[PDB]
């Protein structure tokens, strides 16, 4: 029966009258009414033929459709734009969508329901903003559309009309009265959103209605929103329209100098310098009443810091470009302050920059600042823990790495904490993050590469001893992967996802001295994973057993000590004498080999099928399980 | 032949494509010596895997050096090990073998690696007494001179 609904949508997607009228033909009343209301969610999204014909765009399937067949206009569906998936959406939201001018003004003219509820809250007015269309706009407005009308975020259709930039539909809405006043859930006005997208003519025609000046919720005023957008000319079109002090107006100057010189995408130093000495001159032009400058505490991450005060200062400071983004960086910090995280891209790109050749220090303890910026935050930095891991490669592969140890406890400590978020993360949903159990995976790879840095290196005993503590916290707490996975298993397999940016002369697997550590730890030697291997089960499974011969040989002497069972079978009966393969791993292991009576006891035990329940001591029943 | 000579400079995509071509590599030189041999002191272990992939069989020269005891004699290990797993052998020609690497690793300047040496040597007289009661035999020259006391070792202490 699905079959019939799957040829109308076929033929609203046509956009062919006669296939759509033979195929809704030749079917009793119930038939074309299920169909009508049906959705077919190909791409999971609910789209009933008239919602489907409006988001197609085919004037004459809606025509039919509404004429012929009354098909409701109130069917809301969950269609989704570009990926995100807006939750509640009518058939006139989906012929905004599409931007089709005939859909809209054929499901407008047959009584669409334009106010339709909504857990999103969603209207055709904010699709049609979204679509940019100005005829589709004022067609939705003319015809009972309330501009007023807000999401779940209080995003009006003003607002994200102002926010795509299109004058035109902006222009309209103000004529029709819309409310620029009303405040989002961050609570940025509409002066916000258009210095963000940087028209000044929007930003003219919100002065012109007369917007109020309300600060946000980070502070971020309309003019320090436009100065961090690098919208010169927005600035001075909010100097000009609204008096501000000298404070102020020195205050946004400096400001928008040091966003030119910080941000990549400007990159103009001469503006920068141009924007502080007038500033600076604009504090010392009255004469005799100058503006308080206050210069912020010495920081061994900024070097000096001093914050210059004095024209001779700046005069001084006509060469060296470094020591001017860095000051850029140091009135950016001050003004801003720490309140808000946008501060956390420019950081690391100075340092990522600054990182491109040199010993890597004062680009270190900016990450540092960063690092400590995000740990403020609930803000995954995986990916930036990552990055740290292939700069320590770089070092490391320059030979020069000289380490300290005090950034590697540093981040160790914050790898642990966002161990434990995600962990959390993860009890609190899986599905949704599977993706952060990817992540899991791959910062438990990060630890091991860490270890590998920490082996290369060597450093003070304490040090050694903060590294010790760090780690026997993290293995305290039991981690786990996919099917179970202690750190030895990791440490003793082929841990596929080896550091692409250096892959040699670092972080190989069968390594020996990260075992050894790991067993200076104390992690738990007989853990069994799923299907019970152990950890004898995966290294006698090496392939490679005449090359690298050291490495077993060690990790076999290693693990054959600190009490590892000789004989341990797991599910299937299978020694690691008998899963071993090379027929060169077996030598090693009747070499270490230490026999007693209770192995052979429980061998001839278990063998024969003798009752072993409540006939012995309890402690003895996991022993036989054992063997 | 341009293959033994290409498989002496190992350069892989022309030695494929000149097998592509149906030549047999069997073929011989004054020396005698098979592209096999010619690889093996390359150590191009892509070039063995190839050469073996077709047919390639292991030949002796006249005077004795089998390809794998001249892989083994160059310190190259990987050869040994490909060679070692596809071409089947007794005990005493893999103990030989095994020690001539230890030999080699041992006195060459390339290498000079002591502890590998030993650790090889260990490996294949272990093997030597593995069975227990059936013992191969180890056979010791008389001293040299040059060497001083000039006497092998055939008990584990
Ligand atoms: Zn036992």
């Amino acid at each position: 029966m699905e079959g019939l609904a799957g040829y109308v949508y076929k033929a609203a997607s046509e956009g062919k009258v006669l296939t759509l009228a033979a195929l809704l033909l030749n079917r009793s009343e119930s038939d074309i009414r299920y169909l009508l209301g049906y959705v077919s969610q190909q791409g999971g999204q609910r789209s009933t033929p008239l919602i489907i014909a409006a988001r197609n765009g085919h004037a004459k399937v809606v025509r039919l459709l509404l004429e012929h067949y009354r098909v409701q206009t109130q069917q809301t569906g969950t269609v989704r734009f570009d990926g995100y998936v807006i939750d509640g959406a009518t058939a006139l939201w989906c012929a905004a969508g599409a931007g089709h001018f005939e859909v809209v003004k054929l499901l407008v003219s047959h009584g669409a329901n334009v106010n339709h509820t909504t857990v999103t809250n969603s209207t055709p007015l904010r699709a049609a903003c979204f679509d940019g269309r100005l005829d589709i706009v004022k067609y939705l407005v003319e015809n009972n559309a309330n501009i007023s009308i807000a999401n779940k975020y209080d995003n009006t259709c003003l607002m994200i009309a102002a926010y795509k930039g299109h004058t035109d539909v902006v222009r309209y809405l103000l004529e029709q009265r819309a409310d620029p006043n009303a405040k989002a859930h961050c609570g940025a006005t509409a002066l916000h959103f258009a210095a963000e997208a940087g028209h000044i003519d929007i930003v003219k025609e919100l002065i012109k209605w007369r917007a109020a000046i309300v600060v946000n919720g980070h502070g971020m005023t309309p003019l320090k929103v436009a100065a961090e957008s690098c919208k010169a000319d927005v600035v001075e079109l909010l100097l000009s329209h609204a008096d501000c002090d000298r404070r102020s107006r020195i205050e946004a100057l400096e400001l928008l100098g040091a966003s030119f010189a910080n941000d990549r995408e400007n990159y103009d130093i001469i503006k920068t310098y141009h924007y502080l000495y007038l500033a600076m001159l604009e504090r010392f032009q009255d004469g005799d009443n100058i503006l308080e400058k206050e210069v912020l505490p010495p920081i061994h991450a900024y070097g000096n810091r001093t914050e210059c005060r004095n024209p001779q200062e700046l005069e001084s400071i006509r060469q060296d470009r470094d020591a001017l983004h860095m000051e850029g960086l140091i009135v950016r910090e001050r003004i801003l302050g720490a309140d808000n995280i946008d501060v956390s891209h420019p950081i690391i790109y100075r340092g990522a920059v600054y990182a491109d050749n040199m010993e890597f220090e004062q680009c270190i303890k900016l990450w540092l600042h960063a690092l400590h910026l995000r740990q403020k935050g609930n803000r995954n930095t995986h990916k930036d823990l990552l990055r740290f891991a292939q700069v320590f490669s770089q070092m490391i592969h320059l030979n020069e790495t000289v380490k300290a140890p005090d950034i590697e406890c540093v981040l160790r400590c914050s790898v642990l904490e966002i161990e434990q978020s995600m962990n959390r993360v993860k009890n609190i949903s899986d599905a949704d993050v599977h993706n952060a159990m990817d992540n899991y995976e791959c910062n438990l790879y990060t630890f091991l590469y860490l270890v590998c840095i920490s082996t290369k290196t060597q450093c003070s005993e304490e040090d050694q001893c903060k590294i010790n503590k760090q780690i026997y916290n993290l293995i305290h707490l039991d981690p786990r992967t996919r099917e179970g996975f202690t750190l030895l298993h990791l440490a003793v397999n082929s841990n596929t996802p080896v550091d692409d940016f250096h892959t040699n002369d670092v972080c190989s697997f069968p390594n020996a001295l990260v075992t050894k550590l790991l067993l200076d730890c104390g992690a738990e030697v007989n853990a069994v994973d799923n299907e019970g291997n152990s950890a004898l089960h995966i290294i006698v499974q090496y392939n490679r057993p005449i090359s690298d011969f050291l490495t077993l040989h060690s990790i076999i002497i290693s693990l054959v000590e600190a009490g590892a069972h000789t004989d341990m079978t797991n599910k299937q009966n299978k020694t690691p004498l008998d899963k071993s393969t090379t027929g060169v791993s077996e030598i090693l292991l009747k070499t270490q080999m230490k026999m007693s009576l209770k192995c052979l006891a429980a061998r001839a035990v278990r063998a024969n099928d003798i009752n072993y329940q409540d006939q012995i001591p309890r402690t003895l029943e996991e022993f036989v399980g054992f063997h």
